[PDB]
């Protein structure tokens, strides 16, 4: 183990909340990063068992309770008030880097799925820059795989595992509350995320022998889980997912039997002001969301699913440490 540090291109002049705190928690991170490839190593990496993770993790909690205030929040029968101002809110890359006395080892074999041994390695001295996006569901903003379709679990058979999909092309999606000041709504382009579903129902008819692979809703749940929840210029979005996680996948065909429109899925979004936290067990009250256009164009590079003669996947989340996951599984801290 470490004490990893973190480095990103924070402006120190800038109001936005991701830049102010990295500014005063982290380090630049270095205009030309080198990495030291090496042959005839291979290392095991587990991208499930990571402790890079929980730093991370740390780290985005304390930059969220710094940069988002709620109002109210409130664990079990005690409550904190406060002030709530609304900010400016935007992810900026941060960086993990190893201390003095320690490296970072990185998997480059482009098919790795997190857990296992990897041949072609390498080491480097900060990881690439990873946008802390909070989210369920779907992963946005996160890096594509490079060669196919990645399908990552800590165990495949066991249906109570999240599935970490890694799209190699990334699906966009834009959220948007046009100028009800609570509904919003989200457009995805059908054609894209029918071929989306058809490649993955793929990877998936792969790992599952020969079952029917339908795609539906989560069963139920949390708001914060049950539909795709996340975070945009500060405000709280709650999008559903039924007409996208809505289709099937059998004979080698997928059929979309969600509902569409011109070839456009909308999401039926609403901007909540209580949020279920996922730092901590708790509530948050956040005060009502400001006015204007508040609009998120966001690409989807990943997916989170659960798995139930047909093989049932629902959208999952919830745990934030699968965010993380899903661009920190090339990634391993060694000592020296
Ligand atoms: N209920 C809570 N208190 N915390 C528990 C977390 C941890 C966990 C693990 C599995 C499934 C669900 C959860 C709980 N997660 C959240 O409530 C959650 O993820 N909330 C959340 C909150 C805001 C946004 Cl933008 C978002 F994407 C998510
Ligand atoms: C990923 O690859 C490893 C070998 O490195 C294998 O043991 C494991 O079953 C694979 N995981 C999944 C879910 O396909
Ligand atoms: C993306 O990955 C999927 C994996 O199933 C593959 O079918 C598709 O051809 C890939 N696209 C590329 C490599 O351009
Ligand atoms: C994964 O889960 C299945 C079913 O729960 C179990 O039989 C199997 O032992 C697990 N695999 C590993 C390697 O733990
Ligand atoms: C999503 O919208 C559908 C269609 O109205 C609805 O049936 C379902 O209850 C919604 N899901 C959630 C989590 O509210
Ligand atoms: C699929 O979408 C249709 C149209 O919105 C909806 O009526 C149906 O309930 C969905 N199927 C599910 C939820 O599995
Ligand atoms: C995918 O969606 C597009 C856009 O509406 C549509 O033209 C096409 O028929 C759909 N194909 C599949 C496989 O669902
Ligand atoms: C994703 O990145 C784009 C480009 O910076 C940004 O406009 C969008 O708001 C981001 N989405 C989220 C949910 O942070």
């Amino acid at each position: 183990k470490t004490t990893l540090f973190c480095a990103s291109d924070a402006k120190a002049y800038e109001k936005e909340v991701h830049n102010v705190w990295a500014t005063h928690a982290c380090v630049p991170t270095d205009p030309n990063p080198q990495e030291m490839v090496l042959a005839n190593v291979t290392e095991n990496f587990n991208m499930w068992k990571n402790d890079m993770v929980e730093q991370m993790h740390e780290d985005i909690i304390s930059l969220w309770d710094e940069s988002l205030k709620p109002c109210v929040k409130l664990t079990g029968g005690s409550a904190i008030t406060q002030a709530c101002p609304k900010v400016s809110f935007d992810p900026i890359p941060l960086h993990y880097c190893a201390p003095a006395g320690f490296a970072i080892l990185k998997c480059n074999n482009k098919t790795f799925n997190g857990t296992g041994p990897c041949r072609n390695v390498s080491t480097v001295q900060c990881t690439h820059g990873i946008k802390p996006v909070v989210s369920t569901q779907l992963l946005l903003n996160g890096s594509l795989a490079e060669e196919e379709i990645i399908i990552r679990s800590e165990n495949l058979t066991n249906n109570a595992k999240t599935i970490i999909v890694h799209l190699n092309e990334s699906v966009n999606i834009v959220c948007t509350r046009p100028n009800n000041i609570r509904q919003a709504h989200c457009n995805i382009n059908e054609s894209k995320w029918n071929n989306t579903l058809q490649k993955v129902g793929e990877e998936l008819a792969k790992h599952f022998p020969s079952k029917t692979i339908k795609f539906e809703p989560s069963s139920g749940g949390d708001l914060e889980i049950t539909t795709h929840s996340f975070n945009c210029r500060g405000e709280f979005f709650y999008c559903n997912t039924s007409d996208l996680f809505n289709g099937t996948y059998r004979n080698g065909t997928y059929n979309h039997t969600g509902r569409s429109s011109n070839g456009t899925i909308t999401l039926q979004c609403k901007i909540k002001q209580i949020i279920n936290m996922w730092q901590e067990v708790g509530r948050a009250i956040y005060a009502p969301p400001i006015e204007g256009e508040i609009t998120c164009n966001s690409n989807i590079t990943g997916l989170l699913l659960l798995r139930d003669d047909t093989e049932t996947f629902r959208p999952g989340g919830g745990d934030m440490r699968d965010n993380w996951r899903s661009e920190l599984y090339k990634y391993k801290v060694v000592e020296i």
